[PDB]
């Protein structure tokens, strides 16, 4: 057990940080995690979509090791470094942005979303922000307000910032059509905030915490046309979907519609804190000097890591692997859906952004608990906690991926057993 | 002209909104020495803006990070916890000036620490309002920008700020704002803006940082404490810049009898790696419900290892004592400068090695700053009017290199004369 | 023509006050209005539901005439009057409130809604307010935010107060079921604001400006149960539906569900400015002394009028007349619906709160213009301006009501002509 | 004991939140005489709180209202306009101190006039922020409560206030708040709270009313005007209490060279009937689009007739001159009281017949107020500390009855001695 440690944890730290695993990490590499006892876990969490290149990817660690011989922190706004500019250049070349792009780096995912909103507010001269129910954008007061889920993220913290409103995300399998979703945005214009007061509409192309809901292309196209008609900026939040998760570098790369601004974090850094925003030059250039920045933003350590993340994604063909592993997991879920009765209600996938929705959260906890007992680390998500989402490193060895898929099948088999 | 080529790339690839002070780029840094790409050496009196009290790449810090890189760099603590996080909370709880048992949690940025202290205070009190002070600086989120008591450049571009945040006058008796006047301005907020029983917290830097290194009078803290106790308001000390030995004790609040309910930390906590934290009264910290606090990069394993070694170094190397010794020597140099000069120096402010000199004019401050830069000395300015030079050299700076820095500083002032 | 007068109007007053009629009122009595030339108009507007007892009802004018011999203004909070207390007593006896009621009077409809929100905020200790799309509650910043229509009421005026959210009003004929409406309230709890932060849900039992939509009893029952479960107060806005319009004194009198607070204005005063709120004693008593009031609130003139309005409604059986006239108008609309093709899409009615929805606003303007040409004054309303709403005094002579109905039939007959 | 029976009915039927000052009830009032239900006579130095500059039931006013009652009492001006409204706008436009052509519109309450001046300013500037002053009083709506610079009793019960409203220090040189300090506090708001280009208006009473009858220094208006011109901010004069001859000219702003962009009016505008208005620069007033301004009771025909007769009476009866004569006589009495007494009078403030006396203590103010009440003289108090007696007698009060009132006042002060 870890129970002296958990006693220490409960004495020394607040209860408000929920902690899922009862065991403590001692070492991790690629898609394997060891506890203090040497028990091994196959990792289908990825630190919540942060390790698309795996724990301690060798080229990421080499890059960080080399940067530790140079410097770890100067504060970019005091003394800049070339690697930050180069990383911006590499992202500008790769991002789906219309016309010349520019990029800046911050530290956290919430900061990237919040600075995209700052940039959009200042470019448009407007305050309003429209997001979607079940969207997840951060734990800041502004990003909590944008977040479309009150429990547990914001119910403790009182009044939220004005001018943030939630529309319906298109989920046709749950009877929310593209029409209904567009109509809910229009109701916000008619009821809550005039279109010329809305600075940005912000959405995840694949909703992450909200349950791995993939946006229909038709919804993006009609949303783009609405934003173009009213001068509103369109923001794709790719904090969770970016860096090869969906089988292309950015989820937006699957669509013809382009966003004006795109946010990035998590596996950008391959396990080190960094985030960023890339977007149309003219939009990014709206804030005045001193208007953007941050102490830790663009950390030299995490910039060295991110350069190696891009290298690895392209050198190891990890977009392709994301599609290959995704399809294999989807086939296993369809067979579970057949082998079971009254359990699987939906299978959603784009690349290796894959989830299975179960009728009941109790069912999903049975599977998650069994997996944990048997050396497989699984995350749930969703409004009702009945979704298992799959976030294994895209570098996971195929034979170990199969072992995980087998344990998953075993966990489901215990439900009617 | 290679640095000309690099600054052209910077402007082409990144937004103008990130203001960058140095025209040269960092190639390597160690303790209090920074080298540019062409080999020129700079004495660091900036410390990455108070992030490097233990110096760039302190050997102990780097050794601890090197060892953690062989273990894991990221699990998401809320998914899989680690013992080093618990242990770091225990070490801060033991040291922090908190009445009764303390608890602590770690996030990533200084703004997150401030924003979570506000979340916790709102939760504990069931109130929404926040009082901060003019010239206070608390972060670049929408909520921490509203708390920050300087509109330009930080928040003028970004439109409406969240409700329930108000600014009082910080006590600066040298500038004719007495403790009485400052306390009276808090009471006017109660009388005019927001009832005391709707105020969750009063938040202040014990030494305002960006605001000009203004040291809070003890009488102001004790009167403020009595007002908070009387009204059930929490008192929050923001030590993101003042903490980890800068002022000659571990926390600036250690110089005072009065205790805060919550204390925020970041910057030199991590010795050059991204981490932040909040420590405070256990029953206040436990107010948010599980799930209510957290964050992907929070308490990064890398930065937690670094922070353990920062505390080790501060206590093993007697860096509180060094802060007092170096500050005393810098203050004597500033008083000599004040004598040798005519109409230049207006104030000298100091707690430990949180030291600043105020000049009549920002043109004067820039003349000294740029002389220093051309003679191998990196200096920062501050203050509502940009006429304050603040000193944030590593507390580990070799005494002979510090002396050289003070000689260059004196020569810079002499070019005024 | 009135065109020297209109020239004077455009020179001297702002354009933002829209004015419907091009002719000016010179005299009005019961349901007849004369212009300067002696042209007569049958009044189906009622000054927008203010004159359920008619222009210059003789007993209302006698009451005001008698009060003009006594006093017109003392400021109730300085010097009170017995008639205000008596009016509260009469409303307390008549209002559908559970347990003992209390009542206060203000001046405008928006004030009554805003004070109901003040009372609810203070009783519950919460800030949030939920309203419905197409709801109309006033032109104050708070009541504009509550109002579910951005054009033309709030699109000019920028950021709205935080904590106000819009759900879907149940309109089954337009495919918004009771289920869908309840589900939209629950989505607000899940996405925008936790239920323990919502002070009140505020709705018109019959939406007025939003197009005369009558609330299904089942929606009120389920909304009551939701509010009871979460401690939220339920507010019926009867500013437009009250004082016999719907064939009972209050629209809420048709339902078993009771609201906690009810707002009143318009025909409360029979043509003189007054408004009020009545509700559960315990709720009304929540604000502290000095917390409610107003210079003109409870004007002695308009209190004398309102006493005579209640007298007249009961003495002249105006609830019954409201049902009799309503049914007669509904029969005429059904015959128009038959006599026409592709014109009438809905007929809605509760008592003499009656409306006809046309396919097109252009159609409704053809009818309104013809009526005006032929001595009948008609109002439109609705999100799309395609609804004609009927607000004739309940005292209108039957023969003149028939003359109006005939002109209305003629106006419709010109559409396919 | 019939008045005991009535106060029991009051408490049973109405909320405690309406604070009522007099224990007796009004039966009749005329000019400056009020009679209770038992026949006792009171000299009115309250004027219904500055509503009766022309006295209770001024014969001209009542004649005008009596005539309008034979015509119509309510059409809803936005449905059917009336000429008397246009004519009233013309008469105010002619008289108001506005640079260039003016326009005016009428609403119902003082708070509505203030709230619509803010709506207009927000629209014209496209900005949201509002600066008011501590102790300013502007109404009881959520927006005007936020503007009001006194939290108790007015807004302490009602939770969060709308964003973008901040309070500066009003200049009171007798209390050690110089014009310099007041101007500096506005600039600190720009520096700390809200950028100048996000401020729509600065709003102030030229003579603060509830705040203690503080007369604005001319130098403060001219410096404030220069700051507004420099930043494109509008200057709003709130004359709800100061207007219609109280200060010895029609508007208090008529005493000053500096002109406001917008002026609000109510209270004695209507001579005892509910009406308010906003007058200002035509191009500012025309900013909102048609439909953007309005209101059911706005510009009530009854109150418009009364207001025409108020202006007639002010100019025909030379009530500006009477205001100066009566104020001068009251001030000489206060200075005699100040001499005959020891430690009681601390200030005498006066513009015209907006006159107040400040005492050391509110217990002192209540002793005088209650002596006066028991000897047939109705007096009001004011001020942050309730230690100010303010004088609002009708400007029509007979000189011999005014003299009697001043003799009772002197006797009341003597019971201190
Ligand atoms: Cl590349
Ligand atoms: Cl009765």
């Amino acid at each position: 057990q870890h129970s002296a440690l958990n006693a220490r944890k409960q004495q020394a730290t607040p209860r408000g940080v929920g902690v899922m695993c009862q065991w403590y990490a001692e070492k991790a590499e690629n898609a394997t995690i060891w506890d203090k006892e040497g028990n091994q876990f196959i990792d289908f969490a990825g630190g919540i979509a942060v390790l698309n290149t795996g724990h301690r990817h060798p080229k990421v660690i080499a890059a960080v090791t080399e940067q530790l011989t140079k410097f770890t922190h100067t504060a970019y706004q005091v003394t800049p470094y070339e690697s930050y500019v180069a990383l911006a250049e590499r992202i500008n070349e790769r991002a789906p942005i219309a016309g010349p792009a520019k990029a800046a780096f911050f530290t956290t995912g919430a900061e990237a979303v919040e600075n995209a909103v700052k940039i959009a507010r200042c470019y448009t001269g407007r305050h309003g922000i429209i997001t979607f129910g079940n969207g997840f954008h951060g734990r800041s007061f502004m990003t909590m307000a944008m977040t479309g889920k009150t429990a547990p993220y914001k119910r403790d913290f009182g009044v939220m910032p004005a001018g943030v409103f939630h529309a319906r995300y298109p989920v046709p399998a749950k009877g929310i059509s593209v029409d209904a979703a567009i109509e809910s945005v229009e109701d916000i214009f008619s009821e809550d905030i005039a279109p010329h007061d809305v600075a940005a509409i912000v959405l995840e192309p694949v909703q992450g915490e909200g349950g791995f809901n993939v946006v229909p292309a038709e919804f993006l196209k009609r949303l783009r046309a609405i934003c173009d008609k009213h001068g509103i900026l369109l923001v794709a939040d790719e904090v969770q979907s970016g860096f090869a998760r969906t089988g292309k570098l950015f989820a937006m790369n699957h669509y013809e519609t382009k966003a004006d601004l795109i946010t990035m974090a998590k596996s950008l850094g391959g396990g080190f804190p960094i985030s960023g925003v890339v977007g149309r030059a003219e939009v990014m250039d709206a804030p005045n000097p001193g208007g953007l920045g941050g102490t830790y933003a663009g950390s030299p350590i995490a910039v060295a890591a991110a350069h190696a993340v891009i290298d690895a994604i392209e050198e190891e063909n990890l977009c392709d692997r994301a599609n290959e592993l995704g399809a294999e997991l989807v086939a296993t879920l369809k067979d579970i859906q057949q082998a079971t009765g009254d359990v699987v209600t939906d299978i959603r996938a784009l690349g290796s952004m894959v989830a299975v929705e179960l009728e009941t959260a109790e069912q999903a906890k049975v599977v998650q608990n069994y997996a944990m007992e048997n050396g497989l680390l699984l995350l749930t998500c969703g409004k009702y906690g009945n979704v298992i989402r799959f976030l294994y490193p895209l570098t996971i060895p195929a034979e170990q991926f199969r072992q995980g898929l087998d344990i998953l099948k075993q966990g489901f088999a215990t439900l009617k057993a």
